[PDB]
């Protein structure tokens, strides 16, 4: 049968001490609630009902492109009330899974087991075994079904020793949700309508509640503050790193690796300590990334070595290229195969052709550079003090001498040679050598301090 | 009643294999003994008696400004002898707490509980529960008082199973200390006068000894070598990071964060992995610090982003500024609001006005730069080969073309424009455009190798 | 008696998902098998028989200089078959230790205990206690000898509770190995000749098998995939860091320190977080290394401070020098005592004399620089567009003004002074001042946008 999800995401998250609402805080570069939405989607959810409230405008701007039903809750009166806000949209004969936007680590695999265990007209309840279950509702099993969830202060001596507890995550059909939610009351110390009470109501109707245990405790773990969030981050990063290691990526230290997006990789990739991968990154076979590198939205070809402390964004690098150390590629940098970019070099919105080298203390911006060029140390592309900036076009087999300024717009044709210390404002023709004629004064017998 | 402290700090620390004495080795940038002095002061200590000996000259130079009574011990004959060196200065009716300079993690909160538990004319003894208490003196409690501290080799079978042990940290009134210290002997295998024996002497006088358990084991942990010191460092850094997380600072990985001083922060601050905060640092609301940054003695305004691998010291940065990546601010750097400092840029002892940008491969030193200036790539402030160095003064709305040298002392007035590749030695007037007239030789048909 | 080793190293290592064979994957910069070879050599092995097969050509190129007997196995038929490939070369009256090339952490100390415990005409078997020994052969001890190794599916209830298990590492005399290996069969579910069966065969001959327990579990741990390899790496790095800490090296965080080679150190060395030491590195007394540094094959003198994010290779640095931050020393960099190298500076194959400074945005390559020189910001050594590159020779007490290009081959004699913005192509004489005569056009009333 079909499936839809409800995600509870209305909380202020006071103990985050933030202007953001609770579920917008990020794990691996992505809001907690976005993790849950994505999981619901890969589970096969037809509709995803997002219960939101606090920080509503921020939720709407930060999640504008998410395919969810925006259910704006005016007041928080308990989890049953929150789920009931979406209840009018439940199809009678689809399953509904209830998830929490501040519990981002829940896996598709666990939720698939949960849905499959759900008996007809009944509930599947996600539980978890804790070593210290103090404070949480204990799962009472008579034969093989959950007959009760006994809270801390109601439990007798032997019931407090039960380690299995309620997570609040559950699956039931839409018609059953509509029926039981309307029968939840608020006669308790908190004065709230608890979704937990559906287990009691199901047992009242002689409907079966089956428990499905979560594999990992951290899977169902939420974050009420940033310390707890940091713990989820580290668990998540360790799981990601472990997956990549088993796929054949050499990560020198998985505790010093961060992925905040997606990584496609070839074979024999080596990633040294303290590397951050952000956005969508693709690495070819035998790519080596040195320590300290940051790669955001990049494609790197086979056999590329990126040396330490290089920062690359929105860039493409061809096979057998060598980058770094201390290299910076800014958006629009496109390096061809067998190129060389060296220390204290910045390349922005420029193409660099096969075999070309740019190895020291250089800025290349808004440029096209051909194949087998030699861009000397200290070379800078610049503009006049005008309005918009303009392009520098360098052909193939050009030598640009050290500490030369290329003043756009300008064109340097194939095979040209430019001396060191030159200011190029006029176009340079094919096989044209341009050298600066300097005037110097020479003073003999100039004694420096002694 | 009043309080004074005695800090034992005379040890050579042989297993540190150092020219420094034991207690000068740092935790979080601060000598171990300095942590203990500070804790004693915040506890409300009127006097702090520092028992020192080995590396005496180094102690005096490294702790010159500490408000302590310098008690120079000529020989180490045991802890009771060390405390007795300060005994003549004890007021009869003040409390005295004994602390160890190689145990820097002891908290004010635990010591407050210790002092409060001290019965009149008696002792409060700090104890700790260990899982393996082998080697340490076991606490024997008859009813609710410590009647004995039984060492390892004296204990019977059931006494060795006692987990509570002696830390050596204790509180008693000054008159009681004077009395009992004079009655400590050295008839034991080590031939030393042990402060531990005060518990036996108190029980001899029908005075009560009460045990107060330490909350954390690491709290009372000492360091005899650098491996143990590293363990204290990591515990300390984790506690600091956890405090900041609960206060609402997003620290991506608290295991890769170091604070060596103090941090004042606003809300929604984000600190990426491998950041070091040193000295006194203040961060405004919504400050983002990228990976690899080092901030020492800096003030950063609201909404500033510092991008990866930026190093800042003794600097101020105004609101909405953007720094990095690979930016270096040296002492005296003062950046106004909405400024931009980019990769491979070094700013030393200079003010930079609102909206100005210095984005590539540039050194600005001993300079004043006004508002809305454009400092081109490759610009360098420099001096003549003389004696002292001098200042470069740039006004508002000045354009400095790429790869220009500004030769101090020089003044560039408001609205001036300087072409790329210029050497500025003479003052530039208001709305003056200065462009370099280059001489070039152009040789056609210059064939590069083929 | 004499000793030789056999190292099993023929595996494909399929779950590494690599073009390399299993044992060539590195720990601490060194192939796993190289760790085992080195350990065998320091144990005093006369011969080391390397059983290899998969990735044979890669094994031969990567381990070309290793002093081993290359035993090429054509098919993997079990560990007994592998050891038997080397059996013809065993001396009858030498001991033989069998080691695994994918278990690199085995220590000389444990193997020395193993060899010493071996009874005449018998076997010494290395065992290990696991908390969960499921899947491994249990050690059965009748009195004080191993009478059997009972596999998982043969063991009765009480035998499964035995924690001591077989590692496969063993020592016996060469004649005994020749005898028993010829009697190993393959009648088991896998159809393989197991070295494990030697224990049964020894007991058949009324020869004693003695168990020697490994001290650390990780010591005998192998790596079948890169996740397991990463675990070995971290264990290894932690052991190395702990050794250095106990020797008196201050490592701020031993979990963020990597040694991939050897480190000789003096006293009072301080190494901040995220430092990588590669190849052979020697540090003098009181060397301080800042965060993020990479040192490969370097010698650093007493009292040198290397500031953050400096990368040094194949370089020598004299006493009291100051390097960094953001400094790069490339192979052949030789800095004398009391030198200064600063941010965004690259030095390649150059000598720099005592007291000289090169503090900003500079490339010095293929150069000799004398004592007490001042190399200004933006200075670049460069070449003509020719064939080979050439040398820049600068004498003592030379001032090179900012943004000057030195065009090799060129010589600047003692005491010379060069103005900023100069292009030096001709030799400069002793006490010669060279200043560039610039031509500038000055346009008054040039109004920039408003
Ligand atoms: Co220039
Ligand atoms: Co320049």
């Amino acid at each position: 049968k079909a499936l839809s999800a409800v995600i509870l995401a209305a909380g202020k998250g006071t103990r985050m001490y933030s202007d953001l609402p609770k579920v917008l805080h990020t794990i691996a570069g992505k809001p907690m609630v976005k993790h849950v939405i994505d999981t619901a989607h890969q589970l096969g959810s037809e509709n995803i009902h997002l219960i939101y409230g606090h920080g509503g405008d921020l939720m709407r701007t930060h999640l504008a492109n998410e395919q969810v039903n925006w259910v704006l809750q005016t007041e928080q009166l308990g989890t049953a009330h929150a789920v009931q806000q979406a209840a009018p949209f439940f199809k009678d004969n689809e399953n509904i899974v209830v998830l929490y936007g501040d519990a981002p680590l829940i896996t598709k695999e666990t939720l698939e087991k949960l849905i499959e265990a759900k008996p007809e007209n009944g509930i599947a309840l996600l539980t978890v075994n804790l070593d210290n279950p103090t404070g949480y509702g204990r799962i009472i099993r008579e034969n093989g079904n959950v007959v009760a969830i006994v809270e801390q202060k109601d439990a007798n001596a032997e019931q407090l020793n039960i380690k299995e507890v309620n997570t609040g995550v559950m699956v039931s059909d839409g018609a059953s949700f509509k029926k039981w939610l309307a029968r939840v009351g608020n006669n308790n110390a908190q004065g709230e309508y608890y979704l937990t009470d559906l287990i009691a109501l199901a047992n009242q109707d002689n409907c079966q509640v089956v428990a499905v245990q979560a594999t990992d405790v951290m899977e169902v773990e939420g974050a009420n503050n940033r310390l707890q969030l940091a713990a989820l981050e580290r668990y998540f990063q360790n799981k990601q790193a472990s997956k990549l290691l088993l796929e054949g990526v050499m990560i020198y230290d998985p505790a010093r690796f961060d992925l905040r997006g997606t990584l496609e990789h070839g074979k024999d990739v080596e990633i040294d300590v303290n590397v951050i991968i952000e956005g969508n990154v693709k690495l070819g076979d035998r790519v080596k990334i040195g320590t300290g590198c940051v790669l955001k939205n990049v494609v790197i070809g086979n056999d590329v070595e990126i040396k330490p402390y290089s920062v690359l964004e929105d860039s493409i690098v061809g096979e057998k290229a060598a980058i770094g150390p201390f290299s910076r590629l800014r958006p629009g940098a496109e390096l061809a195969a067998e190129t060389h970019v060296g220390n204290f070099v910045e390349i922005k919105k420029s193409t660099v052709g096969k075999g070309s080298k740019v190895n020291h203390l250089t800025y290349v911006g808004d440029s096209e550079i051909g194949s087998n060029c030699n861009i000397g140390a200290g070379v800078i592309t610049c503009n006049y003090d005008g309005a918009n900036k303009f392009k520098t076009i360098i052909g193939d087999d050009v030598f640009v001498g050290s500490d030369t300024q290329l003043v756009a717009p300008v064109k340097v044709a194939n095979g040209a040679t430019i001396g060191a210390g030159t200011t190029i404002t006029r176009d340079v023709g094919e096989n044209e050598l341009v050298i600066t004629r300097v005037a110097q004064r020479h003073i003999q017998g100039w004694q420096r301090p002694i």
